[PDB]
């Protein structure tokens, strides 16, 4: 009975290979499953046969498709695609009750982008126009939705790991979280860039300079699976996580994501692995808060009577990426109207009877305006 009830439970995932929402494009309607990605800013849909796609967009059957007569290519950290730009009517049947004319890239060729078995056929880039291809003149979908309709300029995501979740567009649903929401500023509107001001592994501060945790940016990115950390931070965090979980030894490759470890169904010794906290800059001077995840968020299942896991914190050379490993702990509010991102503990996050993910505050942290990187 909350007012946003019909958007609850509108996301699915097939064996953990990306969270997607149904979107209906063109006229008469063509509904496709679209991956939700807050790490990019193009709306693009498979528009030609591919071995991994069950369905694709057929422009010649949509009477409202308009050709913008321009190609587009988008490379990501993983994979890339190429296609043709146009516009068409778009609605989200378990989203807001509106229809907008949005730009759409029709994917005609791709490399290592579509994932076999994932059940999604396109991508919804929810970040800002600064990072869209071919350039920032190509209005992203959520910008079209806010400009064309009354829908408030905010959306929130609850990614429920193991796969489903909720994308609430235009508000917050209080059933999806417990405790209070705590907000960090969006530093700049391009990616959803935030500032991380301290990192702890089981209560123990990693003690790096905060400028290392944000070198060269820290972003919130639902289309990236892992928590990705810059080189020096990743090396330092692995050394600390190893030291904390030293009652069991694992091969070096397990911490590089190259070996899996499996336990008999139901027996994974979660308690031997530490919690991990990131402190983020708060909304008042000198004030911060911390979000804490469990090994149930950073050890991810790979699908016998065997539970196999991959360690899903990994190295980046393009900054901190708070991917699904972070987002599955939390209900995350992308309050674009107030230029801030809110975290609360997710009502669906995976935990055990001893430990829960957490969002706590306030803490005092001085000189946070010096943590960010300057281009
Ligand atoms: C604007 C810019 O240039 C850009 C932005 N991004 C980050 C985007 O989120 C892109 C979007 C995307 C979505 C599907 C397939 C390929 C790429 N994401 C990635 O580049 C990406 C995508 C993935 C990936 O497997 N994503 C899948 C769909 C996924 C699977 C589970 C899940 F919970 C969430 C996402 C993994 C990674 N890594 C490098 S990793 C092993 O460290 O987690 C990166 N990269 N470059
Ligand atoms: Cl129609
Ligand atoms: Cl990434």
């Amino acid at each position: 009975r909350g007012s946003f009830v019909e958007m609850v439970d509108n996301l699915r995932g097939k064996s953990g290979q990306g969270y997607y929402v149904e979107m209906t494009v063109g006229s008469p309607p063509q509904t496709l499953n679209i991956l939700v990605d807050t790490g990019s800013s193009n709306f693009a849909v498979g528009a030609a046969p591919h071995p991994f796609l069950h369905r694709y967009y057929q422009r010649q059957l949509s009477s409202t498709y308009r050709d913008l007569r321009k190609g587009v290519y988008v490379p990501y950290t993983q994979g890339a695609w190429a296609g043709e730009l146009g516009t068409d009517l778009v609605s989200i049947p378990h989203g807001p009750n509106v229809t907008v004319r949005a730009n759409i890239a029709a994917i005609t060729e791709s490399d290592k982008f579509f994932i076999n078995g994932s059940n999604w056929e396109g991508i919804l880039g929810l970040a800002y126009a600064e990072i869209a291809r071919p350039d920032d003149s190509l209005e992203p979908f959520f910008d079209s939705l806010v400009k064309q309709t009354h829908v408030p300029n905010l959306f929130s995501l609850q990614l429920c790991g193991a796969v489903g979740g909720s994308m609430i567009i235009g508000g917050i649903d209080h059933s999806l979280y417990t405790g209070s929401l705590w907000y960090t500023p969006i530093r700049r509107e391009w990616y959803y860039e935030v500032i991380i001001v301290r990192v702890e592994i089981n209560g123990q501060d990693l003690k790096m300079d905060c400028k290392e945790y944000n070198y060269d940016k820290s972003i919130v990115d639902s289309g990236t699976t892992n928590l990705r950390l810059p080189k020096k931070v990743f090396e330092a965090a692995v050394k600390s996580i190893k030291a904390a979980s030293s009652t069991e030894k694992f091969p070096d490759g397990f911490w590089l994501g190259e070996q899996l470890v499996c336990w008999q169904a139901g027996t994974t010794p979660w308690n031997i692995f530490p919690v991990i906290s990131l402190y983020l800059m708060g909304e008042v001077t000198n004030q911060s808060f911390r979000i804490t995840i469990l090994p149930q968020q950073y050890l991810r299942p790979v699908e016998s009577q065997d539970d196999c896991y991959k360690f899903a914190i990994s190295q980046s050379s393009t900054g901190t990426v708070m991917g699904a490993v972070i987002m599955e702990g939390f209900y995350v509010v992308f309050d674009r109207a107030r230029k801030r991102i809110g975290f609360a503990v997710s009502a669906c996050h995976v935990h055990d009877e001893f430990r829960t993910a957490a969002v706590e505050g306030p803490f005092v942290t001085l000189d946070m305006e010096d943590c960010g990187y300057n281009i």
